[PDB]
């Protein structure tokens, strides 16, 4: 599914990430718009051999199993296509792990790249939430 900018915000707050771990619901809206365009079935391959699943692009190694990822530690202990799904329940369970993981949202490359440092509030101006 691809979600509408004020469509995914909703769901995102409704699960309670808007502030979770210091990071509002604009800088959360704005990474997945940067790492999968809104659209839950994203999939990227790198080139270490993972892959990159859903609309946050949670990556094989390490929080999830695709059975293809050699030494993965599926640290969400989830199927990786369980990240594809339209409901983003797991994808918002599982990035709440990794958000808490050291790192912050630094994890998401797009993040730091376009979203870290910027008006990140203009990304859920405009909607009813």
């Amino acid at each position: 599914k691809v979600f509408g900018r004020c469509e995914l915000a909703a769901a995102m707050k409704r699960h309670g990430l808007n502030n979770y771990r210091g990071y509002s619901l604009g800088d959360w809206v704005c990474a997945a718009k940067f790492e999968s365009n809104f659209n839950t079935q994203a999939t990227n391959r790198n080139t270490d051999g993972s892959t990159d699943y859903g609309i946050l692009q949670i990556n094989s190694r390490w929080w999830c199993n695709d059975g293809r990822t050699p030494g993965s530690r599926n640290l969400c202990n989830i199927p990786c296509s369980a990240l594809l799904s339209s409901d983003i329940t797991a994808s918002v369970n599982c990035a709440k792990k990794i958000v808490s993981d050291g790192n912050g949202m630094n994890a998401w490359v797009a993040w730091r790249n376009r979203c870290k440092g910027t008006d990140v509030q203009a990304w859920i101006r405009g909607c009813r939430l």
